[PDB]
C-alpha cells in the first residue's frame, strides 16, 4: 500500500538486523510443529 501523505524517514526496519530474526524463529517453530506443544511464553517484562 503507497503512501498518501508524504514525509518519508529512516529504515530500521531492514537495517537493523535484530528487527529480521522474529521471522527467523518462527522459522524454527515450523519445525515444532511435532515437537512439545507451547512452553515459556516471552513477550515483555
Amino acid at each position: 500500500m503507497f503512501i498518501w501523505t508524504s514525509g518519508r524517514t529512516s529504515s530500521s526496519y531492514r537495517h537493523d538486523e535484530k528487527r529480521n530474526i522474529y521471522q527467523k524463529i518462527r522459522d524454527h517453530d515450523l519445525l515444532d510443529k511435532r515437537k512439545t506443544v507451547t512452553a515459556l511464553k516471552a513477550g515483555e517484562d
